[PDB]
């Protein structure tokens, strides 16, 4: 078996509109795993960007500030699964669900390509 | 309106790979064709070397090319990674067959986005209890 790029976004996508506050652990730990292989396909410019987006968002704890600045750099060099495990086990629930949620849609709304003509010429493609 | 405009999202611009990887884009428009070459050059500059030589490799292994039709292919994939202002791009849709062109796109656009992203058992299976 394998995961493929679009298969990623596709599964990204389904579950960034969800809600997800009632949902088994075993799906949680599952998106938990979806959101650390996601970091890793970034790069550091790119991770970086989420990153601040996610720092950026309204109405979230600024206690978490460097907790979650801590999960973007962790997870995206991560080897074998250790720091995602970690992070399963000591966070609760609430802050889980929190950032998954906004990672899911932070990383779909990563802006790809900003010069107007470029855009321009791509909206013609959008279907 | 505006004079800063909504940039393409990651979702948008994966969206429409999807879309026009799943097209007979043979008998297309000119200018939807000219289109389709800037968003393979976008993607081309979205993926690590990395990523992009592993998309490059499977491109030429695929299509079994001879080293006459696949060294220019190689050079595309080098040239639009490295590409600024549009450049090497405006070229190569002056210079490119219209076939070699629309055999290019069809096989970026669905190599991209059949890349592989993990190979772990255990996340594989994991992943798998996700898909919609």
């Amino acid at each position: 078996g394998a995961i493929t790029l679009l298969t990623l976004i596709k599964t990204a996508e389904h579950w960034a509109r969800q809600d997800i506050r009632t949902i088994e652990d075993s799906k949680l730990r599952a998106l938990l795993t979806l959101c650390a292989v996601m970091t890793r396909k970034f790069s550091k410019s790119q991770l970086s960007l989420l990153c601040e987006t996610h720092l950026r968002r309204e109405g979230l704890g600024q206690d978490q500030a460097e907790p979650v600045l801590e999960v973007y750099q962790r997870l995206h060099s991560d080897k074998g699964g250790s720091f995602e495990a970690a992070l399963w086990q000591q966070w609760d629930r609430q802050s889980l669900i929190m950032f998954i949620t906004a990672f899911l849609n932070i990383a779909l709304q990563l802006p790809c390509e900003s010069s107007a003509v470029v855009v321009s010429g791509l909206r013609t493609l959008v279907p």
